[PDB]
């Protein structure tokens, strides 16, 4: 029993972290087969408005110092795919897990292995609707990755920057930014964020599953009118079918839970799962995984 | 920037996790060198088990130890306090540098939750003052361990049981934390808040820009402690004050000043405001935890 914010076991990703060095700038990289992936701004020196194509031309393999623990690795080719730099090394990573690269959707969750100088510092478990993440990232963490595990690791996130507002932005493993952000040190606006409605519902189920039922007691269209006032993501029929298994195990219909949430937004000093705010960083899949103890 | 509850990277502990089966019972074990450690109730068919006389009826080959796909051969078995020790014929090639430590109430650690010898997830926990842990443990999780990392892994906790709904267990020598025993029958203490941790978390908040709670008062260790008692908070000691030094100097706020701010939050409540994204006072970060995260300690 009990319910915690749970990250995936991180060992399979630890053996993929490397230190990437270019000039003074060093950051974290991801060594998979014979390729090291890292943020392209590792080639940035005073360069606010980097012309990355121009900058990468001034650069040669020799200027790329990749360190895998102690041992250095030889760079034998380099390229830019959108905002990631791909450094072809001559040794395939022997600790390479089965993996895929994936682009997740707003509201889905993943584990971040926060890393500095190619070495793991900690791991924690959402992509916000506005495509930021509320993480814990210090200067030097660039290149840390987010991932889910299915024995196969789905890499979904590579950390690129700390925004002035204290939230963080990055790319999938093909270098496409999540959200409107660019890899320039300029002021950049994130959207209005919203609360992830189907995740809050999922967490209300985890609450019932763990014995916290006091919030129990509407219709889809009635609900979206109240949720829009409180800055909640609209709830779609897809979201309702996603919550189906939790409804089945609890015996509480999806639109009943939505009625419970309506009253919760209108009225508010009690706790739910020992929190005094509504949590939206648990997906329905997260709730099922933890409450039925999926292993890897 | 930002501040999360952060667990240690779990890979070194992942390579030590095994499955241990005895009759109808399967749980997790910790395999370091040529020894596997697991809860002794692995041999229980409970309510009031006579553990010595249940161990009598057991031989080495009654213990199935599985490491991934490999079967290990059990050449010895003994019981130390509430853990069972199983000698196997093959040292664990992946044994990290490790120590066994008994931690103190209010210290934190990472739990690698496990089923059938396989990991499910990792989360950061604190030993409550009543020596329970508010974990996430389903049936089968017994044997999962809690740890801190220094490249050395110090194991502090092994999961044993769910009380009627928090969690109880032992250090790696099999001594329970708290007054608990391994029978299905038990009242935990009164759970106080861990004051030095709440203080450190207020320091973390200040470091991250949340300063609205900073007040115009000071107080005294004794004046503060009187209020701590009233609100079921742990007494604050000079040792706690000295542990807060680095955070006091980094932020330039006297510990006793932070204490006065906390006194105002305890007496006036929070008024629907939040601190570091939480609308409660958090006490599962140690001063060390705050420092490691804010400075980026690696392993
Ligand atoms: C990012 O975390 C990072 N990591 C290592 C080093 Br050395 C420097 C870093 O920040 C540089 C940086 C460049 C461009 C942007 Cl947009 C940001 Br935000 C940070
Ligand atoms: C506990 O995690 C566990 N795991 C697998 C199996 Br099979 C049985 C388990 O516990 C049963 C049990 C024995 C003794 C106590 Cl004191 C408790 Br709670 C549970």
């Amino acid at each position: 029993s009990g319910f915690r914010k749970m990250a995936f076991p991180s060992g399979k990703v630890e053996g993929c972290m490397v230190q990437v060095t270019c000039g003074t700038t060093t950051l974290n990289g991801l060594w998979l087969d014979d390729v090291v992936y890292c943020p392209r701004h590792v080639i940035c020196t005073e360069d606010l408005n980097p012309n990355y194509e121009d900058l990468l031309i001034r650069k040669s393999n020799h200027n790329f110092l990749v360190q895998a623990g102690n041992v250095q690795l030889r760079v034998i080719g380099h390229s830019m795919q959108n905002c990631v730099l791909k450094l072809k090394v001559d040794t395939a990573n022997p600790k390479t897990p089965k993996y895929k690269f994936v682009r997740i959707q707003p509201g889905q969750t993943f584990s971040v292995l926060a890393c500095y100088n190619g070495s793991p510092s900690g791991v924690y478990q959402a992509m916000r609707p506005n495509f930021t993440i509320k993480g814990s990232f210090l200067n030097g963490s660039c290149g840390s990755v987010g991932f889910n595990i299915d024995d196969c690791v789905s890499f979904c996130y590579m950390h690129h920057m700390e925004l002035p507002t204290g939230v963080h932005a990055g790319t999938d493993l093909e270098g496409n930014f999540y959200g409107p952000f660019v890899d320039r040190q300029t002021a950049q606006a994130a959207g209005t964020d919203t609360t992830i409605t189907v995740n809050v519902l999922a967490w209300l189920y985890a609450a019932v599953i763990n014995g916290d039922r006091w919030f129990l007691n509407t219709t889809l269209n009635d609900f979206n009118l109240v949720a829009m006032k409180y800055n909640y993501e609209p709830l779609t029929q897809d979201h309702v079918d996603i919550l189906g298994p939790l409804s089945a195990q609890t015996g509480i219909a999806v639109l009943d839970m939505c009625a419970s949430l309506k009253e919760l937004l209108q009225n508010g000093g009690r706790t739910i799962l020992g929190s005094a705010l509504l949590e939206d960083e648990f997906t329905p899949f997260d709730v099922v995984r933890q409450c039925s103890g999926v292993t890897f």
